[PDB]
């Protein structure tokens, strides 16, 4: 599922991402754009042979099982395939692990480089929520 930007800002913060460790909204929809899209189904090979998936491109290194990582952990105790739903929830809940983690957003390279120090209120503005 391809979401809208004040679509998946809604969704994000009905699953808490609002503040979550105080992170504001715009910082997730802002991550979200860069790492898929808005595309939950999005996944892209990492030169390690890891790979990211969903709408926050989790990686199988660590947090999620795809079968196909040896020597890789899976943190947020899930399939990554769990992570193409359009029921965002296993992306969000293994989202909040990541970032409680102690490097907060900057886990999201993306987010260090395309919305970290930018407007990010910007992907909320002229969203009801
Ligand atoms: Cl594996
Ligand atoms: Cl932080
Ligand atoms: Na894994």
């Amino acid at each position: 599922k391809v979401f809208g930007r004040c679509e998946l800002a809604a969704a994000m913060k009905r699953h808490g991402l609002d503040n979550y460790r105080g992170y504001s909204l715009g910082n997730w929809v802002c991550a979200a754009k860069f790492e898929s899209n808005f595309n939950t189904q999005a996944t892209n090979r990492n030169t390690d042979g890891s790979t990211d998936y969903g709408i926050l491109q989790i990686n199988s290194r660590w947090w999620c099982n795809d079968g196909r990582t040896p020597g890789s952990r899976n943190l947020c105790n899930i399939p990554c395939s769990a992570l193409l739903s359009s029921d965002i929830t296993a992306s969000v809940n293994c989202a909040k692990k990541i970032v409680s983690d102690g490097n907060g957003m900057n886990a999201w390279v993306a987010w260090r480089n395309r919305c970290k120090g930018t407007d990010v209120q910007a992907w909320i503005r002229g969203c009801r929520l």
